[PDB]
């Protein structure tokens, strides 16, 4: 379907993410597995890492903030940087070339509630379909595979139906 592919080389799906509120461990484990090139790490042990002294429920679903994704990244050696929107295609082609990987600070754009839950997952690179359409590739944390993400959009359709807007991101993993 593609005839330009451009992916972090060593992007390899280990784990998914169950009943737990991880979503940011995933991510940033997945990232820094492929730019390390390395298995190290994992969702749960990022998780204990940031938060040492959570036990119970609190650790189960507790997720991170944008401060701790970078901290995080920090602590392991990356120059981490945050944007405050979606990048372009362009922007995605050349950090995927320069093996940085980049976190998807996302909003659900559902709401029973009047709260808008957040998520993060990762990107994998990004691809010129055939007939020209740019698009970016994207791990979600539940998956065992990659979504295909118009490069114009910054709404997300995940595999449970909701819809997650792209609103920010942390590059340099």
């Amino acid at each position: 379907r593609a005839q330009y592919v451009n992916q972090l080389k060593n992007f390899k799906i280990r784990e998914t993410q169950g009943n737990n509120g991880w979503c940011a461990g995933y991510t940033m484990s997945a990232l820094l597995n492929a730019t390390y090139n390395t298995d190290r790490y994992n969702a749960e042990a990022v998780m204990r890492y940031l938060h040492p002294n959570l036990q119970g429920d609190d650790f189960q679903f507790t997720g991170l903030t944008p401060q701790e994704m970078m901290k995080y990244g920090k602590s392991q050696g990356r120059d981490t940087q945050y944007l405050n929107r979606m990048p372009s295609y362009n922007e995605v082609d050349k950090l995927t070339t320069n093996n940085k990987d980049i976190a998807i600070l996302g909003s659900r754009v559902e709401s029973t509630d009047g709260i808008h839950a957040g998520h993060a997952m990762a990107v994998v690179g990004n691809a010129e379909l055939e007939g020209g359409q740019e698009v970016i590739m994207i791990w979600n944390p539940w998956d065992r595979g990659f979504m295909t993400q118009d490069a114009e959009s910054n709404i997300i359709p995940v595999s449970n139906g909701d819809h997650y807007q792209w609103n920010s991101s942390i590059y340099g993993y």
